[PDB]
């Protein structure tokens, strides 16, 4: 299957012009708990933004544009990155919110975290319905000594 | 001497317990290499959100409580503090509140970062009055992919 990976300030924004402005290692520990040893999928602007391959997980980049990096596989469809998987039980899409909007159709699940943010953004997380969606997992927490803003973890599987 | 280094946002404002509402690797690239190599002075609080020991510091802890952790060494006075480091060249204060506030009128450098981010809080870095004090470095940078705000940093010294 295909889930998608996304953390979720109010109003759904997922990115803005510049780094978001939050400081939360929780929630960077439960997304490489989620992706370790399974394959991600992103696009440029999020690869450019992680800074390097993510260790220990296949990196595939979705772009249109030649790739600049021989550490991970570069892709120029939809389907092309899925095959890239293999045989996989299940493939991470990691974002941004066009690669995000392009996978959702085919995806079965996904891991959110939404945080108590409210910022300006520029791209947000596609509109889903909760009426298609049963939350399977939920877990809150409030910001702390190391985590900025308070969270909570969902896990959702599309009824 | 000893040295303060900060990280300040709008108003003077410091954190008091929980993480601080950005993420600015620059930043933290700037601490480090200003405060490598040296003894630096922290509170409870800041022991806590750095999480562990600063590698390659000689990390000394101010509290009134007993010290966990046999890693540092925890001191119960400003006095005490000071002599845990010993003769070196240059003392490293790193907060929080309190204890800039116990240091301040012994210092004579700073090592401050300016964030252009409003944040609501209630501890302020202490008041410090520019003229007994004149900015001889000061180097302003934009926000970018990897940090969340506009910051700049500044080394002042006590004239
Ligand atoms: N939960 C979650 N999903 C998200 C994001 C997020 O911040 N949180 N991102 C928001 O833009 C994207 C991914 N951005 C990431 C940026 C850095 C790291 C990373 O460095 N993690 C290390 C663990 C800590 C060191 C790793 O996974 O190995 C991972 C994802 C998309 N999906
Ligand atoms: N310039 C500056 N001073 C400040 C802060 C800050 O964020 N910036 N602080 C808080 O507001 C306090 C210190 N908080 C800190 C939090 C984390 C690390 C840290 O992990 N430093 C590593 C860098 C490795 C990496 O960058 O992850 C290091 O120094 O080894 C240091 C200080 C006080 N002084
Ligand atoms: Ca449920
Ligand atoms: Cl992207
Ligand atoms: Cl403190």
């Amino acid at each position: 299957m295909i889930s998608l990976i996304a953390a979720l300030a109010v109003d759904r924004v997922i990115g803005m012009e510049n780094a978001m402005p939050w400081n939360l290692p929780a929630d960077l520990a439960w997304f490489k708990r989620n992706t370790l040893d399974k394959p991600v999928i992103m696009g440029r602007h999020t690869w450019e933004s992680i800074g390097r391959p993510l260790p220990g997980r296949k990196n595939i980049i979705l772009s249109s544009q030649p790739g600049t990096d021989d550490r991970v596989t570069w892709v120029k469809s939809v389907d092309e990155a899925i095959a890239a998987c293999g045989d996989v039980p299940e493939i991470m899409v990691i974002g941004g919110g066009r690669v995000y909007e392009q996978f959702l159709p085919k995806a079965q699940k996904l891991y959110l975290t939404h945080i108590d943010a409210e910022v300006e953004g520029d791209t947000h997380f596609p509109d889903y319905e909760p009426d298609d969606w049963e939350s399977v997992f939920s877990e809150f927490h409030d910001a702390d000594a190391q985590n900025s803003h308070s969270y909570c973890f969902e896990i959702l599987e599309r009824r």
